[PDB]
């Protein structure tokens, strides 16, 4: 008999998710109930996994495949059959996967590096231009950077977020749409539908317009590869409708999780001054030029360790879903039937004391001193297998470049003694996180 | 710009400076005179010894430097082969064995080894409990009995039974003679006078090979919780390949060498500093009595011995028992903004001098103060390197520190120690460091096991 949290009569466990912080509530349930517990809703059953012992079996692609959770099903209403919201057996997943994978390689980052520096310089210039006693709204500025970076590197579109306060009309529709998708998980609603469809049209209208605009001009961006790339398997290119879904997918997935990572990384740095000093030291020693090169970013070994430890404690895409391909027994004790669903609670996996030791809550980038020392399937901030994050190298290159430049150019002060408050949408971010930056007066 | 260099001997350059019984300590004295970097030239060899954290932090940049096999390690390779410690990073068998063996060496994997560690530690305590009045302890001798038997039992389920002997195992007779010959060959041509040295050297290699490959063939098919199991059954996730039997023998020899000698030196130096600093010993003995409340220490209790762990780190600061490692420049690069290096140029990290960097540690670098390690994260990057650097760092670091903390904790729980001879520190140099002739008296506290 599998552990299961408290129930609400006919609603079963569903009201447990009627909260602003469902991931963190699920983590507390995992602390109480252990490596696996069942979660029941009206017409829905799933099992949350928290231990490396069970998650390593769940990551066996011969036994389990990616499932679309209820959140992803609602995102699919505007993300379509993009890479993140399509089933593995759908023709358009493997097609887009083969077409888009060469545009996301570590090798392909060399072409994106210049445009990444463009936005990163804007962030540094904004902070250099602050007056005395002014402070920085960290997740707000990190979102300005990651959104503009994926806009420029992806489709040569400048959201110009550092010129605004009210964000782009596309971005306003996106957050409202994602909010509606989250609310339907916790959920008079006739107005919500009119709002939801208006936000979908706004995203579709801008995207489909840029697709038609892109003339025949060639750029160093994702749009070029999508318009001209052919799947080696089927020999087919993506049609314009799926291209639009990929644009929406990459605009969503390409910015918010990365901004959360940078925000959490800076949080842990100002809360652990010895780690900050080590990271600032490497940045000063490695970033010897006014503009960082691609090779210099790859040299920021310790900064990359800081980001991985931030991804360990607070993975900004905190869960993914799987389904059993056939009848199977997980870990030798809980039999599963074909189609049974599993949820991987990534933050709990990253706190497995049998893997990481007893000090799992401490921020120690030195855990990632040797990448090979980490056991298999113990660290999964970017998902698993062929359905893993295609943009992993993009996010980590952008985050290493930006965090390196931040540490090179400024000293940071946790002037409010900020108390960590993690806002949950479908991703995680430290709400209200603010710092002061004292410029080191190093020119660009 | 112009690099310092110690005195030369004509055509022999600096080589006769290493024609001594204590070369590491001679190099440390040279570093005191010449500073953070000096050139060392020999016939057909050039290297640069680094002593400051300022330069060593650059040398530890794995994008600019990779582990080099020093001349000593090249001679050890004649019987350690392409084991982990004597292989190049670019050799297929390094990354293969590296990926296969890391899961048996984590701090988590120590839980499985803990019981066998207690087995040997109890034998040590029982030996000292059974000494008669006025009898004394030969500290490095007994510490080596412990570390060898521990690496024998947790590693390959083999009992060297060192506490039942005076004359050590024929494998060790082969091993120490082999290490001595490898050290001696640094001064040497291949003329006829050395034919007997070669004949002796090959006899010692065969003894080690004969014992090891026999146990490999013996391991029956029985399953054990040891290193040998992972080597026989483990597969590299990258290549999908397991280690072949020839490399497995090199890993066993490597683990027998590297798994006991540096750790015994650590315990010997730690006990040395404890009896020379009675206030530190009392503080460490108090923690042992407060934490080790059971007749046998648990794995979690050993992790609680925070001050004992600080004592061991400070012992590793002053006398790191693997006192140097070698690096080579991957490409042309400039060290410290003043010393240009070409691709393939060699560096030696003089760890004991790095650990005496006054800009890092303060002016009292020679004093034994475990409180330096109250918060280990306060230490700057690449300032404390007793276990090497990067992907070529000591794989057995967690093994050595768990064994040493467990044993030293039990020693401090069960005995009071007296420096009855007022021992004068005499550091014997093989390829590792140990305090030769260090003896103490133990007065039992009469706490049963
Ligand atoms: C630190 C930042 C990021 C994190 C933590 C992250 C996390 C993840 C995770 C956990 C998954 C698997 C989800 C599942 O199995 O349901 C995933 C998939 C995906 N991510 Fe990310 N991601 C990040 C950045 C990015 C970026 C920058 C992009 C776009 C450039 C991106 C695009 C995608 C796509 C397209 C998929 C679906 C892949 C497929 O199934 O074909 N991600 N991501
Ligand atoms: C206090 C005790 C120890 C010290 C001070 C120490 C020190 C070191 C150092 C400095 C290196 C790097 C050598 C180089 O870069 O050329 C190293 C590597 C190594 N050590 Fe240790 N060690 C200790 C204990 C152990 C133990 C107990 C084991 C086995 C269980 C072990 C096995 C190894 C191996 C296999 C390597 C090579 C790692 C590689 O390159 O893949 N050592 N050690």
């Amino acid at each position: 008999e599998m552990p299961q949290p408290k129930t609400f009569g006919e609603l079963k466990n569903l009201p447990l998710l009627n909260t602003d912080k469902p991931v963190q509530a699920l983590m507390k349930i995992a602390d109480e109930l252990g490596e696996i517990f069942k979660f029941e809703a009206p017409g829905r059953v799933t099992r949350y996994l928290s231990s490396q012992r069970l998650i390593k079996e769940a990551c066996d692609e011969s036994r389990f495949d990616k499932n679309l959770s209820q959140a992803l099903k609602f995102v699919r209403d505007f993300a379509g059959d993009g890479l993140a919201t399509s089933w593995t057996h759908e023709k358009n997943w493997k097609k887009a996967h083969n077409i888009l994978l060469p545009s996301f390689s570590q090798q392909a980052m060399k072409g994106y590096h210049a445009m990444m520096v463009d936005i990163a310089v804007q962030l540094v210039q904004k902070w250099e231009r602050l007056n005395a006693d002014e402070h920085i709204e960290v997740p707000e500025d990190m979102t300005r950077l990651t959104l503009d970076t994926i806009g420029l590197c992806g489709f040569n579109y400048r959201f110009n977020s550092f010129y605004r306060d009210q964000p782009h009309p596309f971005i306003t529709s996106m957050v409202r749409a994602l909010d509606e998708a989250m609310n339907k998980l916790q959920r008079a609603y006739d107005e919500n539908k009119r709002q939801f469809q208006e936000d979908i049209k706004v995203m579709n209208d801008l995207v489909d317009k840029i697709i038609a605009d892109r003339s025949g001009e060639q750029s160093d961006d994702l749009l070029t590869h999508m318009l001209n790339g052919k799947d080696p398997e089927t020999g087919e290119p993506l049609d314009d409708e799926n291209i639009r879904y990929q644009i929406i997918t990459f605009l969503i997935a390409g910015h918010e999780t990365t901004s959360g990572l940078l925000s959490f990384a800076l949080y842990f740095l100002v809360k652990n001054p010895h780690v900050l000093q080590k990271a600032a030291e490497e940045a000063a020693r490695v970033l010897v030029d006014p503009v960082p090169s691609y090779k210099q970013v790859k040299q920021l070994k310790y900064v990359g360790m800081v980001l991985n430890e931030a991804l360990r404690l607070w993975p900004t895409a905190p869960a993914f879903s799987l389904y059993a391909k056939e009848d199977t027994v997980l870990g030798g004790e809980y039999p599963l039937e074909k189609g049974d669903e599993l949820m991987v609670l990534i933050p709990q996996l990253h706190r497995d004391k049998t893997i990481w030791g007893d000090d799992v809550e401490e921020f120690r980038p030195e855990r990632f001193e040797n990448p090979s020392a980490i056991p298999q399937h113990a660290f999964k901030p970017f998902g698993n297998g062929q359905r893993a994050c295609i943009g992993q190298q993009f996010a980590l290159h952008e985050a290493t470049l930006v965090l390196g430049m931040m540490l090179k150019h400024f000293d940071f002060e946790d002037h409010t003694n900020y108390e960590l408050d993690i806002k949950e949408t479908l991703t995680l971010k430290p709400e209200g996180f603010v710092v002061k930056a004292k410029s080191k007066k190093i020119p660009l």
